[PDB]
């Protein structure tokens, strides 16, 4: 185990913590609020100004036929709703309703206080954040 | 975004890590080997002894139905093999064969150099390590 191989076992952990973690993410979110992990980043993002379908499946790594899906129920759940851009009709924007702003903070609190009892005891946590930062960017 | 909020991102960026890079890695050894990802883990895990099915989903946080569906593959590429605990049959029990740990080899190499070329000028790597298998371990 030398350093040639301590970044791949980086990346088998980081594996390991993203199927364990989603599942509990989903069964919590779903039975709770019948939405999805993927539902809440789509709420987050569009939280922040209206977002093209590209720019979602772009910025949370999944495919448009992923995003595409997801949105389908949000916006039949009324909580986001798709538009054309106003400067270019050609693209799809997804802006959040006033409902959904609503269920994200829900979802938010539910994440949150989820992930901070699991990891209550884990230090140097703004020093990990920068290091996944990176490592993401490289990716 | 205090400190309430930073574990959640933790959590969140490590998501978008996994889904960026299970698809590069799957997509490299799936080409150059048509393996998977968790066709490697399999692989890893029996190089070190024999396992039993329920140990692999256990370790790599997959479906018991995922491990079998995999397995199934592997061992009609002569790969691994599946035989009965000798101390009591009831249990599956996969083995890799010597062709399995030649492929072993091979797909150990195309990740570590992938990894390790994509991640080159990332450092703290051990202390990223220690924080990722703890924060695993609490998951």
């Amino acid at each position: 185990m030398q350093k040639i191989d301590e970044k791949l076992q980086l990346m088998n952990t980081i594996a390991k913590i993203y199927r364990g973690s989603i599942k509990e993410f989903n069964n919590r979110l779903g039975k709770l609020m019948n939405l999805s992990y993927l539902d809440f980043s789509i709420l987050k993002a569009t939280s922040e100004e209206p977002r093209s379908m590209v720019y979602l499946a772009n910025r949370y790594f999944v495919t448009q036929s992923a995003i595409t899906a997801a949105v389908d129920k949000l916006e039949a759940k009324g909580l986001v709703r798709r538009i054309r851009d106003s400067k270019d009709r050609r693209i799809v924007i997804v802006e959040i309703t006033p409902k959904g702003r609503q269920v994200l903070l829900e979802a938010n609190e539910v994440l949150r206080n989820l992930v901070n009892e699991m990891l209550s005891d884990v230090e140097n946590v703004e020093e990990l954040l920068e290091g996944l930062n990176k490592i993401l960017s490289r990716i």
